[PDB]
């Protein structure tokens, strides 16, 4: 009865309109999540979150009754609804952590969108390449964060006060973001940074064409 | 009679020279558009814009009489001529908006150039990929603009005063531009930015090879 | 007699050693060109440049006598020797211009190196793509330098005082260098910059795979 | 006897567990290397390095007795153990140089990891491309570091005081890192930088697809 309505968006006009509200409520909740942090708004933002939560719970229980937890879609629905009920029952770090989780509302759009599902499949099918990329980046960062520290220990006015403190700079230079908050001053540090830029470029460039190929294959096969 | 002259640049020497003036007037109008904003120039810039407008109107009406509005080329011609007649007839935001539209003179070069037409066709044939890229970038930005805000709410001297205020930073880091006007200060914010750089690199890298392939196909087929 | 010695580096051991001095003198001249500008050195740098010039003139005249000007290699040799004789015969802008030309000594290494010759051939065979890239970059820069100026004319403390003054910023953002000396301040300027980054990324990405393919073809065919 | 245990990680459960300690000790030594530079720690860090050194010496001598130096793996083991014995026997520049070498502990993970071995093989098989890339980058840097100096010698407040001093800026701009500590001020310097950005982009882009192809071939053949 309701399973066809909530699982066949193209079966009938009654089911087609339902998905529109399903997307509108998600977008409204996402919008209202960001506006609570604006200083100008330091009651109206709670009576609408309550309706959004009620709609999410109804949408979950309708498909829960008419059968489940082995797929990723149902897991996301449960996570999106938990944080509201926790704060109704009732350390600041725990409060910030449970407030941050609310951001997982954006992942409920994956049931409607197809490109996001393709991206998820591509991410699932390319774990080894991502691990290799992280490994190479860590090796390069730890290799380049010590040379720049040892090549500028003579100067009393150097930003790099320790090897860990030079980690940030390294990941800034290898990714070519270049914020510029920390820069080498001596000649040897400049040579180290010049080598670091090229090494980071090559390290980032090497793994990507495999993930790109997997995404292209999935996108072309699905569409 | 005049249709062959104004639509066959290689038919005769009389038609070939006409296109030269057609390009020279466009370039002169583009040049004169920028120089009105220089502080040194705070009359000479109006009596030449009038001649440019007269030439544009003549060029439009010659092909309008000898036949139309279903193509994009004729639409651009109408837009390029409207703003002059509006200000002759006679709120500051409306004035700035109608002054900004004048910049559409540069698109009249598409009738003469071929690579710009190829670029337009490629843009037309790859709407879905551009939409997917924008979707992925928005998802990543909204995902990373809240973690960095929640990981630095303890510090009283943090730049990120709200989740929307951290949008800019995010799009600066994911695109690897790295202006450096806003940077994370705490350890957790630095970890968030380190993850954000890689995520933005991958997100930007994934969609492009399809638009690149479409442009290559169009460029090779046309030329 | 001398033509075989000066044109067959692998014919004999006598000719093989000659090229070593030919490279050493070029490298020494390049090194001595940069060190004259160091503040510490504000006579020794002239008596060695004289010997370098004498060797260049001898190397030119040996192959000039035993035959010519239709190739690019002989043109570079003449340019490298002219600036010394001009200053011996005897407005500050002309002096700086004729002093800057001396930097063309580095191009004499193209006769010995092969990868540089391959790069030159690739550059010669891909003029149209470079022109198209420059055209697209100019169009994007002129398009984005006016919107950011018109979207921030209200603020009295904006860096962008004119449309030309916003050219620099634009080419900084489209190339993703991001120096950070000029940044948008208002919301609309930030949106304009966010669009500009993506537009520049796509514009730069589109033309390159043709020049890359030409270079790969030449490199694989030669080697 | 012990050769099978120390060279066949998958032969038996006794050999499988040994590699776990071999990785744990390496990771612990790497971690303890960085924490000595933290200002908070200005004895505990020596009695654990001693155990790490003892384990490394034992692991080396077990495979040394049961046979050698022609491979790269055995060379790395010797280098990792030398610096400890040098300081036990007993100019500040020599001390910093011999302290910096300790960072070579990270390369001992290559015996266990496979992707790092693939990366090493790819680096070995692509020496010519790396040399060509370095050559092109040096040519571009020396070409662009003199034009920007000669185009801004008129201004008394220019950062570029000499041609060598402008090397850093150049390698910052060609790699698109853009720290922003040194920027051109005059119009001509800005034009030079605008050309430099594009030239560096093309120069970096040209060599890479060969190293990428070699890495892809090795990764697909091995796995
Ligand atoms: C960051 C920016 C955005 C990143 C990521 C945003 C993407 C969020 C998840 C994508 C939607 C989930 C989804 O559609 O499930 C599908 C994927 O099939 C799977 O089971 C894989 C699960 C998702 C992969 C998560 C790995 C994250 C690794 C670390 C990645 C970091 C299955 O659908 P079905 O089989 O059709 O039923
Ligand atoms: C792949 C690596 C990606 C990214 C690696 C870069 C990590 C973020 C850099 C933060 C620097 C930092 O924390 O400075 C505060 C000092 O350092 C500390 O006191 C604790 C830092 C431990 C973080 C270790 C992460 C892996 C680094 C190894
Ligand atoms: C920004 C930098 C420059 C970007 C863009 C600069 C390019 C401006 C337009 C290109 C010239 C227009 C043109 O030649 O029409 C042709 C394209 O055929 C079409 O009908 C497509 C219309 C143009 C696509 C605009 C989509 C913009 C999407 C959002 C894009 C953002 C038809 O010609 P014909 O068929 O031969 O007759
Ligand atoms: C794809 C996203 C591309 C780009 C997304 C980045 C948008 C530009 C960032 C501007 C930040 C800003 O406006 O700060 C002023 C505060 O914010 C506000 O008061 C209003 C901002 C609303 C803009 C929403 C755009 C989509 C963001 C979601
Ligand atoms: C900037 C970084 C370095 C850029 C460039 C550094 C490269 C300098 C020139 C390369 C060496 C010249 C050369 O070897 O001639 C060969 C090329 O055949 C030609 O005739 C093409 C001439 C050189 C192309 C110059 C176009 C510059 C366009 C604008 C480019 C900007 C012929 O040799 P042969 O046929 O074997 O006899
Ligand atoms: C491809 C474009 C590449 C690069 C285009 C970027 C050009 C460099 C930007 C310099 C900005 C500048 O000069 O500011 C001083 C004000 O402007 C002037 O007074 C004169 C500037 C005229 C330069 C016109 C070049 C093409 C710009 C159109
Ligand atoms: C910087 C970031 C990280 C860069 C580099 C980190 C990688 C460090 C070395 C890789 C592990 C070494 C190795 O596994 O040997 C294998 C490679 O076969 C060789 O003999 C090549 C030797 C290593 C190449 C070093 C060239 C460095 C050039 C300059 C490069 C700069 C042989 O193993 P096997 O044949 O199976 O026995
Ligand atoms: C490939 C080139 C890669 C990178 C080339 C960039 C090299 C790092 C730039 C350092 C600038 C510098 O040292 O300023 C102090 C002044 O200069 C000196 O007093 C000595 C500098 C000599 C370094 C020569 C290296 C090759 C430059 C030619
Ligand atoms: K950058
Ligand atoms: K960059
Ligand atoms: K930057
Ligand atoms: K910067």
């Amino acid at each position: 009865k309701v399973w066809l309505l909530f699982e066949y968006p193209e079966s009938s006009q009654a089911a087609r309109v339902v998905a529109i509200i399903s997307v509108f409520v998600i977008l409204l909740s996402i919008v209202i999540f960001c506006l609570e942090t604006l200083p100008e708004f330091k009651d109206p933002f709670f009576l609408i979150e309550t309706l959004c939560i009620i709609w999410f719970t109804f949408e979950l229980t309708v498909r829960f009754l008419a059968c489940f937890c082995r797929d990723v879609m149902n897991v996301i629905d449960i996570i999106a609804i938990i944080p509201y009920f926790i704060t109704l029952a009732t350390s600041l770090a725990i409060l910030r952590v449970i407030r941050l989780v609310r951001v997982f509302r954006i992942f409920k759009l994956s049931r409607h969108s197809k490109g996001l599902q393709i991206l998820g499949r591509t991410l699932k099918a390319s774990m080894r390449e991502l691990g290799l990329l992280i490994f190479f980046l860590f090796i390069g960062v730890v290799l380049f964060s010590s040379a720049v520290y040892f090549a500028e220990a003579g100067s009393e006015n150097s930003f790099f006060k320790s090897i860990p403190d030079a980690f940030w700079w390294a990941v800034v230079t290898m990714t070519t973001v270049g914020y510029g908050d920390m820069t080498p001053v001596g000649v040897w540090g400049k040579i180290v940074g010049s080598l670091c830029a090229i090494a980071g470029v090559l390290t980032i460039a090497l793994p990507v064409p495999v993930i790109v190929s997997n995404f292209n294959y999935f996108y072309h096969r699905e569409t």
